[PDB]
C-alpha cells in the first residue's frame, strides 16, 4: 500500500552545484497525494525563512507526466498569493494528487545568508502534511548578463551597488565627466588584428593602444588575467559547464596579472580585480564582431 | 513529436469478454495538443446504434503516477448524450487528457455490430478524430445475483429479456398457470447427500427427499452439473473464464441428467429447456442453508 492518508514530498529542481544568486529563482517541485476515496487536495503553502522578492509564486498548474516522461500541465489551482514569507495557493479542481512548482525569487536581503523552506498541504478530510527543505546558501555574487559593448559604449565600471558591471558611454562622460573616476576598464576595437578587441586600464602602455586614449579622470589601475574557453553555465547558457562560485573568487591567484588584454573574442574572458581590491569579477565574452561585443559578468565583493 | 491536436483511442473492455445487452463497452480516449498552441475544448463520440441510458464520458481525466496508478482529475463538466452522440466539455485548461467513455449496450443492438467515431476539438480551432469497431454484440441475456430459497424456488428460463426469473410458491398459488413456465425446482434437504438440489418434471422420487413438484410443472429440463467454471461476468471473481454465444451453440448436451444434488458456491449447471428453445448456464454465487444466490446466462438457440 502507499500512504493511507494525505502525504507530501518536495524536491529542489535547481541544481546543487549551481550557485543561488540574488535576483534568480530557486525552483522546487512539491508533490502531494491523498487516497482518492478519502478526499481531495484543498490548498498548499510555503513559508520561507527570508521573504522572497516580488515574483515568488506557485505556478497554478499541476505537472503530471505522460508515458514518454514529458510534462502535462493541468490548471488545478487559482493564482497564488504571497504575503511576506508565506505563499498560499488553493485548489479549485478536484484531484487526489498534484505536483506544483514553487519559485522563490532570491531577495537582496538574502545575499550571503542561508534560506530554508517549510512546505505544507491541506486536504478535504481535514488532514494536513508538511515537508522542510534547506537551508540553502545564497551567494554574495552579483551577475549581469548580455550587456552591449561598443567603441562608444566602452567604459566598464565594476563599482555600482547591486550591478556586476555597468557600461557607461562616451556621451555619459561628456555630460558627467566625474563618471571617469568609476571606470575600471576601457574597451576599444582596433582594426590591427594584433590588438583587435582590447581592454585597457590607467597604466596600459601607449604602445598597445593603437591610438585609443583614456578620458581624463580615468585613474583606476585594474588588474586583469586573460582566459579562453572558461565557461560558466550561468553566464554563457551552454551546457556541461561548470559554475564560478564565491570560493573561486576568494582563491583566484592574481599575482601573474597584466594591465591590458588584446585579442578578445567569443569565449574569451578576463578575471579582474579593481584598483583598491574591493571587488573581483569575471568578464565573459559571449559574442564579438567588429561592431559589437556582448559580455556577461559575475562580481564578488572581497 | 506532437505538433498539432492529436488523438488515440483504445477499447478497455477485454476482447475475450462478450458484449452483453445492459452492460458497458468501455473506451479510453486520449487527446493531446502542444501546450503553447492551445488547450482541449471538447470531446464527442458518435455510436452507430444509440446507447442505452447511462451512456456517458466520466468527467475525470485519468493521469498515471510513477507507480502506474490512476490520478483522476476533474477536468470536464458532465457529459450529455442525445441519441447516438455523447459530448463533453472541458472546464479546466489542459493540453492532454484521457477520458473514459462507457457505452451501455441497448436492446436494439442484440446480435448486431456497433461502431464508434471519437473526436476532439481544441481552442486553436483544430480537430481530430479516431474510429473503432465494429464490435459484435452477443445474443445472450444475463441476470445476476438472484435469490433462491425453499419458497422462491421455481426457475423459469422462458421470459422475454430475462435470463432467469424466480417464481415463488405464493406466485403459483395466486396464478396457477405459472407452473407451465417452470423449468427447474430448487429445494434444500438436510440430508447431506441431497443438500441444495435442482429438480425437473422427471427427477426420480428417490433423490428428492420428500420435495414434490406442483401440478402443471411438466417441462423436462436437461441439465449437466459443472465444477470449475467461474464465469467472470457471472461471478465477478478473477478467473479469465467467459461463456460466449459459440459455447452455447456447440455445448454437447448428450450426457445430461434430470436432477442435480450437492450444489454449492462456485458450482454451475448447463441447462436446455424441454423444447430446445433456450440453453442457459446457472452459476451458484453462494449458498447457505436458507438462501442460494444464482446468476444466469441464457441463449436462444
Amino acid at each position: 500500500d502507499p500512504v493511507s492518508a494525505l502525504s507530501n514530498d518536495c524536491i529542489k529542481r535547481s541544481l546543487p552545484v549551481a550557485p543561488n544568486i540574488v535576483g534568480n529563482e530557486i525552483e522546487f517541485a512539491y508533490a502531494m497525494a491523498i487516497p482518492n476515496e478519502l478526499g481531495k487536495l484543498s490548498s498548499a503553502q510555503v513559508v520561507s525563512s527570508i521573504a522572497g522578492a516580488t515574483g515568488t509564486y506557485f505556478d497554478p498548474n499541476s505537472y503530471y507526466t505522460n508515458s514518454s516522461g514529458q510534462d502535462i500541465p493541468v490548471k488545478v489551482c487559482s493564482d497564488s498569493q504571497t504575503n511576506g514569507t508565506t505563499t498560499v495557493i488553493d485548489f479549485t479542481v478536484d484531484t487526489c494528487a498534484a505536483t506544483l512548482r514553487y519559485y522563490y525569487i532570491i531577495p537582496e536581503e538574502a545575499r550571503g545568508k542561508d534560506v530554508q523552506f517549510s512546505f505544507s498541504v491541506k486536504a478535504s478530510n481535514g488532514q494536513v502534511a508538511e515537508y522542510k527543505l534547506g537551508p540553502y546558501k545564497i551567494s554574495k555574487m552579483d551577475m549581469a548578463k548580455n550587456l552591449s559593448v561598443t567603441n562608444d559604449k566602452c567604459y566598464l565600471s565594476f563599482l555600482n551597488e547591486g550591478e556586476a558591471v555597468h557600461i557607461y558611454s562616451k556621451a555619459d562622460l561628456q555630460a558627467n565627466p566625474s563618471l571617469a573616476a568609476k571606470i575600471d576598464i576601457m574597451y576599444a576595437y582596433s582594426e590591427k588584428s594584433d590588438l583587435s578587441h582590447a581592454f585597457y586600464t590607467s597604466s596600459s602602455p601607449k604602445e598597445y593602444m593603437g591610438g585609443t586614449e583614456l578620458p581624463s579622470g580615468f585613474v583606476n589601475n585594474t588588474k586583469m588575467i586573460k582566459v579562453y574557453g572558461l565557461q560558466d553555465r550561468q553566464l554563457s547558457d551552454l551546457q556541461y559547464s561548470k559554475f564560478i562560485d564565491d570560493l573561486d573568487f576568494e582563491t583566484i591567484d592574481m599575482s601573474k596579472c597584466t594591465n591590458y588584454i588584446l585579442g578578445l573574442k567569443e569565449e574569451a574572458g578576463a578575471w579582474v580585480e579593481t584598483a583598491d581590491g574591493k571587488y573581483r569579477a569575471y568578464v565573459y565574452i559571449n559574442k564579438a564582431s567588429a561592431s559589437e561585443v556582448t559580455v556577461s559578468v559575475k562580481r564578488y565583493k572581497m
